[PDB]
């Protein structure tokens, strides 16, 4: 109770850190330096393993700062209780490939990185540095009941079969 | 307690299944065969209805395998307690429409499906087969209090009004 | 217990509202009128502040109606306990910029808005009106333990290091 086991898989790995006392998640550091071109997909290694206890799920999800400023989209990962593998960040550079070329790379602050050597990149390309906080881990309790098949449900709800914007907008 | 009612709506429907003993969600099978072109949006029918009890929400969310390998993006659906309608998978083929043509269709393993007959498809088109696990359902408890309007909050937090990457990166 | 403090920041702000008795979230109204061109990113102000108590997280997430009908993509925001700032909707118009022009704007019902004056817009542009329900807030309890670094985990799980579609599809 009130203790989570964390296993670092390499020297490139870093221990997750909570920002404030009442904050929800633990900021996840990147273990590798990755360059992502427009519309490219990848799984960023963190070299961090956790042992979520039974009755809980981990949500490997994006940070508001990175997601709002950059075209980097992270799909929220559902970390199962007992997953002792490498926590991978399911990421996509969602910037459009307009077939235009630039001489700069973007950082996770959406700013152009200063380089001494001349290089030609695609417009919308991002670079993630090793040891940068690009994601966070929020752990929530879960309900895992036994499924019971029925002909119809025992009670009629006020909601019914209404959905997908059945109310106003 | 510890029992969830599930109602199958057709012969094309399949009962949700949990992968491991300590796993979080129940894998959701597709009830229909759908072909999705680049940048096309659809709501995939599962023909499965559930009865989430009061004080819980269902999260109809993507699987890591499908989402990381394919351009198929699923928006996490919040299933209300008492929604007895058809569970629809809010999906988009997020592949770019580069106006290029191919003779193959992709499966949910991102592999080109072998076909005897010659057909011309758009580059980035996917095909979802009936009875395939493309999504999962994770059920979490919720807090639904009565809202109280105030002039200002009763306590000052260490966080304050800071957000959107107020700390480092 | 069973009470959430809400602070309205302007006259343009509106109090969040729950749709049904057993519904999960509170519908969030937009405080500003915003026009979003293809592939444009923005943070929509709600002028609403909340005081989430310790041990809970708020999920500022999209509604199924808007997300399924429109190209408007909202990233689920994790609202920390004690965040008294303006709740911003992290949004992107994910419609492709095909360099085509139209004389109509889309509403959040994906319908073309009737206008008396002639204007030229980009194809895929959306308009969000002030006082429209574009998002919702679902509050879930969290587990925030102290992190303990270990050489290896105390128990071997049936899952192990398997992930990213290790089972079938
Ligand atoms: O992906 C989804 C999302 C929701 N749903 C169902 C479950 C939920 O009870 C219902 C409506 O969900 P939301 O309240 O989150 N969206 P919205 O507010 O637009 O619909 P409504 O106006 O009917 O509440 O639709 C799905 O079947 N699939
Ligand atoms: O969509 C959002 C997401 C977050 N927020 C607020 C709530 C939260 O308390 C705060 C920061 O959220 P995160 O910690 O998840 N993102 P980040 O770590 O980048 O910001 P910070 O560095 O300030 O913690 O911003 C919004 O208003 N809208
Ligand atoms: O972003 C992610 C998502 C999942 N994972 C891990 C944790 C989880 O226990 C495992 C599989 O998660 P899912 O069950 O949600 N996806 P899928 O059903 O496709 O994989 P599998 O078939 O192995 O269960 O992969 C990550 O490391 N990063
Ligand atoms: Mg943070
Ligand atoms: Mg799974
Ligand atoms: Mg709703
Ligand atoms: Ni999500
Ligand atoms: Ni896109």
């Amino acid at each position: 109770t009130n203790t989570l086991q964390v296993k670092l898989l390499s020297k490139n790995a870093r221990m997750p850190e909570r920002n404030h006392k009442t904050d929800a998640g633990y900021d996840i550091f990147s273990a590798e330096t990755v360059v992502l071109e427009p519309q490219e997909k990848a799984v960023i290694k963190t070299d961090v393993a956790v042992s979520i206890p039974e009755g809980y799920v981990g949500l490997l999800t994006s940070r508001s700062g990175v997601s709002s400023k950059t075209h980097l989209v992270i799909e929220t990962g559902k970390i199962d209780a007992g997953y002792h593998g490498n926590l991978g960040i399911n990421i996509k550079n969602d910037h459009e490939d307009d077939k235009m070329q630039t001489i700069f790379l973007r950082n996770i602050d959406n700013e152009k990185i200063f380089e001494k050597e001349r290089h030609l990149y695609k417009l919308g390309s991002y670079r993630i540095e090793k040891g940068e906080r690009i994601a966070q881990l929020v752990i929530v309790p879960i309900w895992t009941p036994e499924l019971k098949q029925v002909e119809e449900f025992e009670s009629v709800s006020e909601r019914g079969e209404k959905g997908f914007g059945s109310s106003g907008v």
